[PDB]
């Protein structure tokens, strides 16, 4: 409803100055998430960031207040400013490790220096290593609780292997960013360079269907594994010394194969 | 198999004599994991940390290694052995929020005193703080999925309630043991005050389930987050100040069920 969304525009406006009349030391405030983005559903919170100039400051704040006869849930990380500028050298954690754009809409900074650093559209953040020796223990643990009739623990195992497998696949696809999680699925599911199966297998294993058992799920997990490693090359900079030797000398083949 | 099984523990006596030998700097070396519980099988990997004197030391070895007729996949952390030590303090990434104990079986240190400071059972690590902010934020996702008719995200923001609930749960139940990530879903599923559906809706929730619903989800993730929320003590100390002062004024509530 419009007079909703209007009523949060506001709220955002007047929150600007309440967040700045609460924090003294605040140097800058910045709108997150959905609301930054232009996003935003009838749940979807209100998030701010707050920097301060106080050295290893870090809160989080809530608020539920009134827009109408509803009620918004606001929340402000309050952080100091050099702390929050460095963290664009570490992967996020919500994105499968895709690199993301972390959505940045400036509402507030206490002078020309700091407005001029911080008016960015996001923060950027790497993607995560390519972990093949971890994905490799989880198929292994896949298999050894189908050989027990765990079934939890299949799908619990492949859960692992879907969370590890885009890491894999990132430096062998054309380079995407997402600036949120729901966009990440988006992106993973897109790539074009993939091993038979993937789309389907990944979510399988993920957990993000309607249907699948034990056998089903082993099964995805095997081939999403067993083809992706048939696709990457032998750089031990990006896999690892020992994994990239492993896999010239034909030893995770055999491992794998045995 | 009983020769396989014997292979290995030969393999793992003189694959300690061998990372003695390559790392001079180690003062101890540890078995983790599988075979260090005596619950290992066919695919499980032989996991080491060995623990050296020199600092910011972080390695990832790895090596595919013949037991007879087999190949067996062994690793080992290479650690600053104080860098080691200090985790204790940090919770586990494994076990959905759950404290754990981390098996550890030391077959080697340099002298007695760094024996008697490392030979322990296990290295434990602490639960996960309360996250009621973020599995509130998680539930009007699901809501807003629901609303737009995105299954997929139905499903994701599930997950993301399934994983924070636990941290919720912790506070309201007796201290859990969890040695490994299969155990952890063992305790959390025998957590004895939980609410009504709470071990069906938490597996649905997570996706570790053979038949499900974007709708069946979404009244699983209705269920588990009202049902934990009312059963929070209004802690301050436990919850964040803000969120004990929304929870005891109803404003909490008010917005779950607006």
């Amino acid at each position: 409803e419009n007079l909703y969304f209007q009523g949060v525009q506001h709220t955002i406006a007047r929150w600007v100055d309440r967040l700045r009349e609460e924090y003294a030391d605040a140097v800058a405030i910045l709108l997150k998430g959905s609301y930054a983005r232009g996003d935003a559903a009838t749940w979807s919170d209100i998030d701010f960031d707050v920097l301060v100039s106080t050295q290893d400051v870090e809160d989080y704040r809530t608020w539920i207040e009134p827009v109408g006869d509803r009620l918004v849930h606001i929340s402000a990380a309050v952080e100091w400013v050099t702390g929050w500028e460095r963290d664009t050298v570490d992967p996020s954690s919500w994105s499968y490790g895709l690199p993301t754009q972390e959505t940045t809409r400036l509402m507030w900074a206490i002078n020309d220096e700091t407005r001029r650093r911080l008016d960015r559209p996001y923060k950027t953040h790497p993607a995560a290593e390519p972990e093949v020796e971890d994905t490799v223990e989880a198929l292994g643990k896949i298999r050894n609780a189908i050989a027990r009739g765990d079934d939890l623990g299949v799908y619990q195992s492949a859960q692992t292997v879907a969370k590890l497998v885009p890491t894999l696949l990132i430096p062998i696809n054309p380079p995407v960013t997402v600036s949120h999680a729901r966009q990440a699925i988006e992106a993973i599911l897109a790539f074009p360079r993939v091993p038979v199966g993937f789309a389907a297998d990944w979510l399988t294993c993920l957990g993000l269907v309607e249907e699948r058992s034990a056998r089903s799920t082993a099964a995805a997990a095997e081939r999403m594994v067993r083809g992706v490693l048939e696709m990457l090359p032998t750089d031990p900079d990006l896999l690892g010394e020992d994994i990239a030797r492993l896999m010239n000398a034909g030893l995770l083949e055999k491992y794998v194969q045995q």
